[PDB]
């Protein structure tokens, strides 16, 4: 047979029940995780069991999202483990790109311009470490400093360079604030620098695809 | 009659005395929600009998804007409901862009480009869904967790891939202080992506308006 | 004489001069206003003859801000006015645009795209009356309703779609905070629309120039 | 020798091995300036040797670099020049230049870009110092002003100016949150204008690295 | 972007 990679007139059927069910499956996931909640875990097998069943129809990195997605309740039947292949269940997710045209072409931009990524996580990583230390140092004399630390410093950092918002910042001296300005234009302009090259990855795939 | 379609042969008093009263019903409806605050009901009434006067003289997307501006107001003539009918009160605004050239530009760039708002909105679907579980199992390990639950951390997800800023964000680990910063550079490049194409859409049809 | 628009070598020293001038008197004003403050009015005045005396010599926009620049000190020679005075004071700043080859290209740039500037004014008032409208009618129905009236929301819906963040945001109902995420992505798409004709218009300006 | 300056296959050994020895005296450098914590100072040591033995080996901006990231160790070997050369010892970051061919390029990507940088902080100078005022001046009136001081407002308009966000807001009246919106908006125009030029200089210098 | 901040190169929108 084999028919489900084509989209026939008995095949696209197939294909919106397997994106009911992945939906299905996402939102089961974010309902258990809610206080107000055995029932959920009937649901959560049978969708794993349609997964199962699509997987050994099928038997790339899409087979590798497809198998993500089973191994949780598998491995199920210290803490931290436990805890983390409940959040590797979330992976669930990528199963739409099976079936969604667009996210594949954020894929394969984000395949085709890893420079770019590693240039921008490294123009973060050296700004952030820069302006951290500088306010920490700026705070360094005060009674009763904001920051306790250079590391401590690395989140406000963060949420300045990429114009987020620290929210409350005001126990703060003037040395602060003034690397706090510079730290904001410095984030704006080191994010603005690596983007267009990821922008244009993507309007070039977007468009090869019509 | 039919001198509404063309502003011309001293056409132009009818469209600012249309603009005046589009622009007063605005106005009577963000005073009338006032606490300080019958006056507004007549003004009300004399906004909608112009409304209806030019639609039924009038008698395509536009003719459904003039019909919805005018449909509440007849219905009043669950609370819930209610509460949806003075809400929809407000799609009076739109009547402006039968008079505003620009405003039918971006209708026109909306139009166009329903697959670049559909893209985008799903990017940000699965940006939140992916750090709102991310940061929540982060956080579950930590005593009285700032994030009772996945759902609960959707609008922190939302405000910081956005760059909006959740205000206070103290109560929190490392781990979520990480996941943040992965959301927010995250955020930063799935807005950047798809809106270009938007931007083109609408430069074009800027240019082909001169 | 008329050495001032051509400048040489002895009409280069009046022009660091006039700079020098203008610098020390946003500096007196900044100072003049601090809590810890006659001395600060010598200076004043120093500068008020610098400025009568570049303008008699004088003897266009820019005359306009040499005697904008003059006005306030001899108005002082209710109480909202001498505010308002106090204010238009700060107008000093632009006589900088003589001598600073960019900000005339900045003025020219705002010149030729007001139309543009008019554009994003409209879709921010549009955006801002829908969606406070929307929030607040979403957040009636809650005991202790976080916005008193639409107007009141206007400030949240304003930093919200130019992403400055309104800070603290918790007691708000998730209809609030559904409106909240549609307004941070409208935000987004709104400001981003007209801002590249201003770039495209400005860096003409610019590389001419050059 | 001259052995570091090529492609060798032992070149590449002593290039990890500085790479190695950069970020380690990063790591000590933020983990030194911990609240937990002589062990630190060996590895200091360590560090330093090698970038004196690298220095001497080796013997333009890059070696001022090499000179900079070992001079405060031979210093320490009022207390405000003691912060000054504990806040000096961070441009040890800088070293990674020399490895990094990205940032090189970010090198000149600024030397290239130096007038449109001076325009931009400009630009931030005029619209930082106009809306202080404004927003002062604007909160005069009420009791127990939000704003001390024009300069107490600086840094309220540079975080609105780049879209950070000041935080909590409220204690503000009507003219306040008008000249915030003025804020937020000009400060977008003017952080978007000068950034095309530096990102199309910092493409060109990617791809005449290509 | 918000400050994502693209900086067109879209051929300058071809206009
Ligand atoms: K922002
Ligand atoms: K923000």
């Amino acid at each position: 047979l084999f028919e489900y990679p084509e989209s026939s007139q008995a095949a696209r059927v197939v294909a919106i029940i397997s994106v009911f069910v992945i939906l299905l499956s996402i939102v089961i996931f974010c309902l258990e995780t809610l206080p107000e909640f055995d029932p959920f875990f009937l649901i959560e097998t049978l969708c794993i069991i349609w997964f199962t069943f699509e997987l050994t129809v099928r038997f790339d990195v899409m087979n590798v999202i497809d198998i993500i997605a089973i191994i949780p309740y598998f491995i199920t039947l210290s803490l931290a483990i436990l805890r983390v292949i409940r959040l590797v269940r979330v992976f669930r997710i990528f199963k739409l790109s099976r079936h969604s045209k667009g996210l594949q072409i954020l894929g394969r931009t984000l395949k085709a311009s890893m420079r770019e990524l590693g240039l921008l996580i490294f123009f973060l990583f050296i700004g952030v470490v820069l302006f951290s230390s500088a306010v920490y140092f700026a705070e360094a004399g005060s009674e009763n400093s904001f920051f306790k630390s250079i590391p401590d410093a690395f989140w406000w950092a963060v949420v300045t360079m990429t114009t987020v918002g620290y929210g409350d910042m005001t126990p703060v001296g003037v040395w602060g604030k003034i690397v706090g300005s510079l730290c904001a234009i410095a984030g704006v302009l080191t994010i603005a620098l690596p983007v267009p090259v990821i922008v244009s990855n993507f309007n070039y795939f977007y468009h090869r695809e019509t």
